[PDB]
């Protein structure tokens, strides 16, 4: 049976899916080339990726390889009704309705994995966040021995596998694709460069040329934010803590500045550089840290400045300071005014206030529609290629003598990653040059790949 | 005492070094921080690196902290007479010479070690070409027994050590620093981005906005090459063989094409894409390979075109095809004219002629100045710090029970590289922020660093 | 008092949009203070037809503050912002504008701007855009032009039509060409589209743009901003032009120039179109203001799934009439439609050969988005409100017949007022202007506080 | 006929005159687009503009259209014999060098107008700066009744021409070329975005990525300079006296600053803002006014900063307060080192000293070759056609009534300015669209042009 808020919405879902799947050369090429080869025949997969219409393309892809699947949603908010009814109409069971209370979802966490009222024989597992990785070890250990392997994509859940490997709890092998080149370049750096100024303009509608912005942190995401601001016409300052990253910011044309005098933070009103915070119009925070934009910074900020976060979650900006002594007023669904004059009794025509986007949380998913389709394609294409390599190995059928040595946490091989990238090149219409036999020997590389060492920094 | 051509030029040399010292913060900062401690007192070092004012500054800051050194040359050709005099008149022996001749290094090497016809007491080596390692191992076996360590800068020479470590021939620990972040990002990427268009606009004195350009290979050198050309105003095409690099090049705003139909390199003129080559005029070869540009692209290229090589040797462009049928003419110190008609019938008004910038060899070192001093500064401070890290161990004074555990090729630890980068960031006027304790345990990194793991790509 | 807008419920939302907006326009809000006790526009009457965005609210508020009487209506089919029009109506201005209109509705709304209780009210001034409002008053209802002091024109496509009437002698009242000021030509036409074009493209269809190819028709003042908007994102752009000088400038900025027809000559057959390049183009944009710059033989040769959009002022740029008679249309969302090629009256749900069209080929950045930002629109609106005062003083209809024929022409404002606007517009960003020593002014040849460039200077 | 020097010339530059003329699309394209018939058979012209390798091509172009102009050299520099001996070898007399009579080269002028003692018959004049134009009124007025018109190429000279028209002394109509739109944008803007940074690097070999700059003025030269510095990664600031140019600077991604507090200059040491000045690493002068470098900023400037000039007038930098009161040194044949120690007596180890790159003059002349060919080629093509247009009116051969009303000074018409833009577009390989008669009617323009009104500001 299916649990979708409404089923009649499938008519719109298919119309939406047909155009969207036209934008994804990688999954289409995977469908085209492995026609007849059917490497997924006889494989039954259990999956938990978030139910967006994007993943419907993948779900239709790998089944076109000859695989039967069962499905659910990992997060209680990451779902779409029109796609959910679409898969329900297709035939694959779904429980991706939006309960938004987390009590109905806790009642159905095991409803998805049970066939009817008992466990059953499943072959491969594809998860998101490791929530299902906990389940088959702790709830129903019996079906563990038949699992060939696990694919998971998250860097906060891979640590769980890493520190259960040492404890000897991990029963069947796992694979990680987050640390690969294509996913790391596409998800982190690009997309943000494409969506940050979309989010700022879709919500505020202000001009950006000729103004001043401060960006804290210069990682992969910090670079994507710095590029998206300059190309619109702003002048950008970077605050960094790692000396090596700060060296790149200077050589790319930025002013490295510290909002504390001499770079020391003493937690006092006099530790701040008041000549800097009183001149800047926009602040963007790009760290996975805590309290990088503290209380003393904002009191020195110029009036009418815009605050937005793209980092981890609601810790970089002291938003808890806001609800204690400053008032909040609403403009639109996710733009607010914070009034510095007092907790209540504020006035519309006031001069000292602040502009906040997405009330602290991530904005490029809040004040816009997020990553496009050409980008969330090679991230997905690598994962389905995890299944093929992991299914052929036949972990469960191995006898106990050699079974022990293949229980490991490894990285996605580089040769596989060169095949997702080849289809994006052909998706853009590009042509890749072939190596003559005499030529490839000089590099000391196979004609088909891989071309680069394991330590190479792309 | 000395083999410099003229001792008298030392005053002019010193005049040059005095100004050159102004543009190297990293070397200067070392002297301020480590005064009074005098870490290098008692050390005796040999050197072999090529000579200039820059390495003269490096030697002066080396001897400032208390070391005694002897010095020589690594490259046969490159010579800097006035700086060599400037040091030979400082009281430090230098044995460089002019003549550009190989037969005298039989005596040039032996004069580096022989103090008075006898082996001299040594503690470190600062070899560059790896030739001192060879003489050290194969000659004077009784003397190398007290050497603490070795620092090398080149990947083509660290291989000769990494292959011999498995064989047990290596007798002293070494450090490879070419894989350090500062060394890799400064040299490969930023120097060429600074000097490519300068070399072009000196050699040709043309204009570059609104023209057709092709860049073959998309490595770090080629990643920094196209940036220098897109700023001037060129429409630039990119060719590549590694799919992931091409997938980057598409996402940087370049069109990816190949000179062969569908990419298959048959060998006959029937396979050359005649339409694409017919409107390009500037070529910059990036790859370190063989015949990446064979005869049929130069036989089919547009009528007027200039050739630029930034690779490593004389194998990227078929320059030996030139010498047998297409004649040459000199117009300026290094710019040549190549007429695609024959070796007879030279004419002065011909339209079908091509242009080489450095007769096929690398053009940056031939037609221009090379890297600026500021970039070259940070390449040397790591070699400074490596000597300290090797001197702090006292490898030769450890018991023979433990000496068997130290013959290794390790990389430079991250902390030293961060300290080198900090002295740069203070040179531009940037200020690096300091972490409070309550933010340090959040990541899992101490307040002093290093902040990134070993596997991180910057 | 009376109004017909999409809704009144959205009155609050527009206001908060405006209070922020008022703080982004230093130059216009300056005149609201300088001429506070001095009220030059007392007893004036205006009827205007401009895009009803969030900026056009502040201009109405300004004119009301200086004592004007306003009856206003929108200018285009898809241009109004239904929260911005609600506030102006809610304040008391009779206004008639909504979204998704038709040519039947387009002409009705203007028809209420002139008529009141059926009676044509005595209008002293007109604020027109695109020449539409001019044409009715001249061809219809001649009684109005014998009591009109002046009219103000803002777009370059209506200026052409207005100088067209002078040569024929059918023009009755003088006008100020507000479009030729520097704070209008080189501030709005160039930078405005740079901020809004690639915004509007991304909100409508939402594709990644880095790494695709596009074609741009026209390298005028709008063309430059358009090309920069595309290039800064990652596109591989080409420009097509009929003017040699603008073509040379396009070559100098790092672009390549091509033409849709072989050798450049447009015979009219299918054998003149070059399908070599049209078969790899994912985007075409019209910036011409002319007719038939994208004809029927071009659309047939186009690569599948390509995108088309227009930023001129009319529908004549692309030959739409072929599409709506030969090919079937399907809607995927507002202002975006799908046209299935080779299908006269039907289409499969899995078809591969089709095209996509943004807002049916009308003004896309204003129909598929919210238009230019507030800060750029400060100079031109200041020029407009300033030009209202200059004509309102001469009292054209009160002059005698001898003095009547000496005031009939078209002109542009003097440079000093432009510089005064530019100063207050600069001061907002945080710049500091440096005054000249009494020796420096004499050396250069200008006054210390006077004009600094002659009128021939092009900037 | 040879009068500049010895022949001295066989292959000392004549070779690269070929690449020079091939570089220039329009000046050579007209040569064959208006060949076949020769409209200029009988135009006897004289005077000078320059004498370079790029200046000898115009004379040959005129001759190919049938003219027989007589030439000589002028202006500040006349050592460029690498092309002068070629012109003399072509059969027309020319004068470049002289007996060091830079104060008075009028003796050369007497050798040009005269043929056999009797003055040479002429009907047209081609002048640079007017020192030769006055001669046909002050010294030899009897020849002028044969003149059809004159051409002038200077911004100061047109002022004197308009003054002469205000007076009555004008006796021949004259045409102006500086108003050509293809000349205004090329020589002003495009010529300094290619040459400023190249010259800076050529004379200093410095790194600019990360340093901070100040540029005074935002005219057309300023617009070129700002792009030429920004594209290299510097942080650029802008200063201006025109509010409109400042407005334009605000929206191009630059910041507006003022060397004087509140912008009010009064000569006091208390009104200047030394804090801003103590951080600027470079100042470039772009105006044409007086005292943009007062003696006070040279006192408050940061140590070891760079000062540059690209303007025309030398009172921009207070050089008189520098060549007095302070000591000077020469680093290299074009760069100088000036000490702020005091009157005299300096040790070469100090921290306060500045640097001048051409000593107050234009840096694109001394430290660089200058405007490349493809920019200043657009300038000359306005000259041959200007001769063509004035030759078909026959000003002298009109009766008295027509001659009185034809004495008028006008710019070159718009129709001729697009016939030069066509030939430069066609050079890079582009194609220009042709309009249909139905389209031509709708706009209001004939299919042959001109296409835009005269008050249009491109
Ligand atoms: N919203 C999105 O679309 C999105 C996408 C990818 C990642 N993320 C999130 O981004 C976060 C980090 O980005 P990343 O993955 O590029 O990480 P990263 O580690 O590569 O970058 C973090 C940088 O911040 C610096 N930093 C740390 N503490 C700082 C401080 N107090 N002040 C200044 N700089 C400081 C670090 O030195 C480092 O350079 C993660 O939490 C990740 O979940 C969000
Ligand atoms: N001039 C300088 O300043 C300087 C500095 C550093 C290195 N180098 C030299 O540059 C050379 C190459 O640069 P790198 O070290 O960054 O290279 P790299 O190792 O980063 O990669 C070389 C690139 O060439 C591509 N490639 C290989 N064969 C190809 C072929 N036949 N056709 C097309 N592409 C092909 C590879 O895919 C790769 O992208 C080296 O040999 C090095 O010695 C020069
Ligand atoms: N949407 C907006 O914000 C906005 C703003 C101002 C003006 N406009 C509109 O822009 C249009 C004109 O733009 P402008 O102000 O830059 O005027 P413009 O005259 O400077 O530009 C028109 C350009 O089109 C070129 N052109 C004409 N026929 C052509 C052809 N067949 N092929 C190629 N190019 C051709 C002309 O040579 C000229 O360069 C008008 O329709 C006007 O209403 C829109
Ligand atoms: N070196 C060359 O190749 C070259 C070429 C052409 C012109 N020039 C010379 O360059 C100079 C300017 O060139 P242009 O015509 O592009 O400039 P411009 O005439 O267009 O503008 C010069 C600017 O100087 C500004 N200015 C004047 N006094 C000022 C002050 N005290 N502070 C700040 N700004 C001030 C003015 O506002 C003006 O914008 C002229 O002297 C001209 O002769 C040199
Ligand atoms: N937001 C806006 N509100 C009103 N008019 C606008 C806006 N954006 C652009 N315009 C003007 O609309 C006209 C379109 O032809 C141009 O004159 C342009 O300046
Ligand atoms: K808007």
């Amino acid at each position: 049976d299916y649990k979708v808020a409404d089923i009649t919405l499938a008519a719109w879902g298919r119309r939406e899916l047909i155009i969207a799947e036209s934008e994804m050369p990688a999954l289409m090429g995977l469908r085209r080339k492995y026609a007849g080869q059917q490497p997924l025949k006889g494989a039954k997969i259990l999956g938990c990726i978030h139910m967006t219409i994007q993943t419907g393309v993948l779900i239709e892809t790998l089944v076109a390889l000859g695989a039967e699947v069962r499905w659910s949603s990992c997060n209680i908010f990451s779902t779409q009704d029109q796609a959910a009814a679409a898969i329900a109409a297709a035939g694959i069971p779904v429980f991706a309705w939006k309960g938004e209370t987390e009590e109905e979802y806790e009642w159905c966490i095991e409803q998805t994995i049970l066939k009817d009222g008992q466990p059953w024989d499943a072959n491969m597992v594809l998860d998101d966040g490791g929530d299902l990785t906990e389940i088959l070890h702790k709830k129903y250990p019996q079906m563990l021995e038949r699992i060939h392997g696990i694919t998971e994509e998250t860097t906060t859940g891979v640590h769980r596998l890493l520190d259960m490997l040492k404890n000897g709890t991990l029963k069947v092998p796992a694979i990680n694709v987050n640390d690969s080149v294509t996913k790391s370049k596409n998800d982190n750096k690009y997309g943000c460069r494409h969506s940050l100024n979309d989010a700022i303009k879709r919500g505020t509608d202000h001009l950006l040329s000729g103004k001043q912005a401060l960006v804290i942190g210069y990682g992969d995401v910090g670079k994507g934010s710095s590029q998206s601001l300059r190309q619109e016409g702003m002048i950008v300052k970077v605050a960094e803590v790692d000396p090596i990253c700060a060296m790149q910011a200077c050589m790319d044309g930025f002013e490295v500045v510290s909002p504390y005098k001499n770079g020391i933070n003493d937690g006092t009103e006099a530790s701040i550089d008041a000549a800097l915070l009183g001149k800047i119009d926009l602040i963007v925070t790009t760290t996975g840290n805590v309290n990088v934009c503290d209380a003393n910074m904002l009191k020195a900020l110029k009036k009418r400045a815009v605050v937005c976060n793209i980092g981890h979650f609601d810790n970089e900006i002291d938003t808890a300071f806001m609800r204690k002594n400053w008032a909040w007023e609403e403009v639109k669904p996710q733009v607010h005014k914070i009034h510095r004059t007092g907790k209540d009794g504020f006035d519309a025509h006031n001069d000292d206030y602040l502009i906040l986007l997405a009330e602290g949380r991530l904005v490029n998913l809040g004040n816009a529609t997020g990553h496009p389709s050409r980008i969330m394609d090679g991230s997905f294409a690598n994962q389905v290629l995890a299944q093929i390599h992991l299914f052929e190995q036949k972990y469960a059928d191995l006898p106990a003598a050699e079974k022990a040595k293949r229980l490991s946490v490894e990285v996605l091989p580089k040769k596989l990653d060169e095949e997702v990238a080849l289809e994006m090149v052909k998706g853009f219409g590009g042509v890749v040059t072939q190596l003559t036999p005499k030529q490839a020997e000089y590099i000391g590389v196979s004609v088909e790949g891989p071309f680069k060492p394991d330590t190479y920094r792309y």
